[PDB]
């Protein structure tokens, strides 16, 4: 797909038109679409002005990156992604990611919507990723896939580290801050194409195989960013409790999700500026 | 692939070229390649014929469409398939299906051969498709993936009633009427792309998913018809029973399983005219 | 990929240039042995010679097919693979083993490295491949894709005994010789395309599975092996034990990997020439 040029020019583009220098990039999922209004020292570019990224024929917009601080962090925010089950190659999913390595982010801290396969999980709950299951993965579909750059990473990077451990630690405990009735969740998340969602036997696979929630993304993003050496951090709001018996009239749909990520809004801003305090400091 | 155009093209030189106007679309597998002959009124178009249909470079025939009534049930029948292993991609494969609900058809029966995971089951026997799990699906090979088209169905539509109840209901209690020694199965379809057979290993992993039948096709069929709102009833004929162990010095062999077909041709003829009494009129 | 005059064209080739007509073919694993040494009338063929060949970039050499005799068996060497995760098609990473057939060989020996994912498994252990688990087959990723060329094999081939039980026998039987500590495992190998190692849920996800051993390779030419009627056998240097619990500090490396291959070097080299005198002749 892309060469190592092609992703120093898109750094070189965004470090020459801003003075930001973020150390934390943040991609935001559903409930994050106004984190923005947080940030102080706001810039925007939209896909449209970068070099080389992709770009969402999604009507509304192309998407944006937005610069500036999240209590007093430097930070890049990432709003409107790509997914495998829009038809994008793992390349362009990733792309964003190696530019923030370029960029000199140290940490990053992925979110999404899920679908509940642990039975304790509730509508609205927010769960630590603490490791995923990657399926598609497992066939061919892994964003490292084709030559490898020395320049970015090893070969054959370790996944088994992941998600960081401390910040799961620091989380845990400043969530406690919120005082919310429902607590934090932990758990597996598993990453699965889409678009169509579970039936009940495939839930029942994923229940089976480990996995607390379901979605269609973040897996390929965290790969690469371990690949580049960064520090990874992220969770899934469970926006809706997958189908897993036939009685049921109740079905995934999409609206269901939109009014979950609404309703956690502010939760979810709140949780992620809270965060910020706890990311080490560069070096 | 394709545009809506395309879709909406083959449809209008269908339609303007028969007065047929079928409700139910019948995708022939295993056992079923004499169904045509119980049409009455039969009008057939070979896939050369059809405007945008994929070709089989399978030696004896394109392959064919064939409308007419079973029952006096109006309905299309589509003989020859295409197959994922076999090197076309999805929307090829689904191609017929997206056609069917533009010529108004509003039920799709599918059937094929399967290879039996449950150890209750017999070669010969009809096992009824309850659900499935879609294992090229989680991977990315999933016939929706791409750009949406509303004017077909949603973003992310939803696969837990994937098989209608009712049908299956009425499939139970008319299975009754042709006084068979064996009962109708019920059961889990799992689609694994081939086009070798699973080692022993496979078996075991396919049995622990919770799947009683495994097969190399119709799953994707099944997802299309829902996308865009059809019915679906399906059933597989168990033609082999799966290598369990170490110690068999049988194998899985296509020869078998076109025996197999053969044994069954006339139960599963006479069962698929008695089903079209089971099916809902128009809506 | 390839059509059928260019498997033989490739076959030609090479039957023209050597007197040798090797009835066993060996692919030594990409983290293995330089058994190359104890062959003896070695003739050497470089990847860049020989047409239709797929051609690694990695910089220290394209690789080569090295025929001779090991233990007086005539034989063909491949030492240089090709994988998935490096960003090959299937039908080029099986290419050779097609070409293997038309060279008249009868029987393949796959080895490869992989990580332990049975608890009973020990750094340097060999395990045989008893079965194997192809997940990314399961998907699509599967080398008989595409439209089958009967002059090659079935439509349909089946793999419930793709490696050969008489061949597993003699090896575990004739293991005594092989006066280790430690004896031979046999087990099942999963392929995962990879190349990032796996988590820990993963981890125990493939042994929930039933796998033995994980690898990214083998599995694409076994299928095509078997395909085309070749006798298979296979097997597993233990290299490392995959992560299963989130508290170790351990990460799976592959300077460790190649660590273990070469601990284990001699005990392979002396394995698959052991090994030579079990195989049956033509
Ligand atoms: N695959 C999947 N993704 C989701 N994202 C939000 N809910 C779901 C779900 O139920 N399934
Ligand atoms: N994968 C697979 N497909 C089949 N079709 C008919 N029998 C079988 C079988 O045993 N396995
Ligand atoms: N996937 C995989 N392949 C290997 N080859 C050697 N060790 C490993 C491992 O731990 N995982």
């Amino acid at each position: 797909g892309y060469t190592y040029e092609d992703y120093k020019n898109t750094a070189e583009y965004l470090l020459s038109h801003t003075k930001h220098r973020p150390q934390v990039a943040i991609i935001c999922g559903s409930g994050l679409g106004g984190l923005t209004d947080k940030l102080t020292q706001a810039q925007i570019f939209d896909y449209s002005e970068i070099p080389n990224f992709p770009r969402s024929t999604v009507p509304g917009h192309a998407g944006r990156l937005v610069f500036g601080f999240l209590n007093g962090r430097a930070c890049v925010m990432m709003q409107g992604r790509f997914h495998m089950y829009e038809g994008y190659p793992l390349y362009k999913v990733t792309f964003p990611v190696r530019v923030f390595h370029l960029l000199g982010v140290d940490t990053l801290v992925v979110t999404n919507a899920a679908g509940g396969l642990n039975p304790k999980f509730e509508v609205g709950d927010i769960m630590l990723i603490r490791d995923h299951i990657n399926l598609p993965g497992f066939s061919g579909q892994n964003p490292l896939r084709g030559p490898n750059d020395e320049r970015f990473g090893d070969r054959f990077p370790a996944m088994s580290d992941a998600y960081d451990r401390t910040m799961r630690q620091r989380a845990l405990s400043t969530y406690k801050q919120m005082g919310e009735q429902r607590e934090l969740q932990e758990g597996t998340y598993v990453m699965v194409a889409g678009p169509s969602f579970e039936t009940v036997a495939e839930c029942r696979v994923l229940q089976k195989l480990g996995a607390d929630a379901v979605g269609m993304s973040t897996v390929p993003e965290v790969i690469v960013a371990r690949h580049c050496g960064l520090r990874v951090f992220g969770f899934s709001l469970i926006t809706n409790k997958v189908i897993m018996d036939y009685e049921s009239l109740e079905k995934a749909n999409w609206e269901e999700v939109l009014a979950a990520g609404k309703q956690a809004a502010q939760k979810l801003e709140q949780f992620v500026s809270i965060l910020m305090a706890s990311i080490p400091l560069p070096d």
